[PDB]
């Protein structure tokens, strides 16, 4: 059971090739709460055209460390396991759309 799986996206294994939005955050972090609100709009607009992965840094230093997060919020965009863009501070959903919509 739980057997190991293949890649269509390296982070989300065994499913699909879409644009995943990896967002690092912390509950205590005020700068984030404003962004999370943004992600909600972003999620609604793109629906399933993208996948949002929200990461709580407080619970995964391992990963943040791997991705070298130096601030919150951090937003990284990946398609086909190649980083498309990165933001190390707040971005608007509208801004997010624009960057995303390149692809």
């Amino acid at each position: 059971r739980l057997q190991q799986n293949g890649s269509n996206i390296i982070n989300g294994v065994n499913m699909k090739n879409t644009v995943i939005v990896l967002y690092f955050f912390a509950k205590w972090c005020q700068a984030c709460t404003m962004q999370s609100t943004e992600m909600d709009k972003l999620q609604k607009y793109y629906g399933k055209r993208i996948y949002l992965l929200k990461v709580d840094l407080d619970k995964n230093e391992s990963l943040a460390r791997k991705f070298s997060v130096k601030s919150l919020p951090t937003i990284i965009l990946l398609k086909n396991k190649t980083m498309l863009a990165r933001k190390d501070h707040f971005v608007s959903s509208n801004d997010l759309i624009a960057l995303i919509k390149k692809h």
